[PDB]
């Protein structure tokens, strides 16, 4: 699996992905990350309001993760993820945009080869319409992040959509706006499926 991650944005972004590290984009620019097979628990982001020294080592407005500009870890949320897991299940990649860590950025998370062709959008206006509980410096928060409770963050394996989810899911209706959002966010591909994700497509 390859995953070539475009900036379209009119700002620099930081690429973050875990695997994978990190690259500053400017408008136009890529990377091409090859994560191992069997790769899980993996994402890819987009990192805003970054500063960072000839080291890589600074800060970041959205999505930091510790410091680097090579991620090790994962972000600091407000966050758009791409989220992946490759060989899932049944020979199959399990993929999402996921909200339940924030959003800072528009993205599409999208195959790239033939045997695939149904990918993911979250596209709307997330920030400008951001609930103000939900405001943070660069993005907007997903109510777990705030509120930290059982009703938004689903600790329990009992929770559903919330006002403040469904202002995500409104939006993004195919990406995570809570944790149990499976039924409608979980996309797949036939493992040995590339990919692209890509900010503001």
């Amino acid at each position: 699996a390859t995953f070539n991650i475009i900036n379209n944005c009119p700002f620099t972004v930081w690429a973050a992905a875990v695997p994978g590290g990190g690259k500053r984009l400017d408008r136009g620019q890529n990377w091409i990350i090859n994560p191992g097979a069997g790769t899980k628990g993996a994402r890819v982001w987009p990192r805003t309001g970054c500063n960072f020294d000839g080291a890589g080592r600074g800060k970041c407005q959205t999505g930091d993760c510790n410091g680097l500009l090579q991620c090790q870890a994962f972000g600091q949320p407000p966050n758009t993820l791409a989220e992946y897991a490759l060989n899932q299940f049944n020979n199959l990649d399990f993929f999402d945009i996921s909200l339940v860590d924030g959003f800072n950025v528009a993205m599409e998370f999208s195959p790239t080869s033939g045997g695939c062709t149904r990918g993911i959008k979250c596209t709307a206006d997330i920030n400008g319409q951001c609930p103000n509980e939900l405001r943070a410096p660069g993005g907007c928060n997903n109510p777990c992040t705030v509120f930290k409770t059982d009703q938004y963050c689903c600790n329990s394996g009992n929770c559903g959509l919330t006002n403040f989810s469904k202002f995500f899911k409104d939006r993004c209706p195919d990406a995570y706006s809570y944790p149990k959002d499976d039924q409608t966010s979980t996309f797949t591909c036939p493992a040995g499926t590339n990919y692209k994700v890509v900010f503001c497509p």
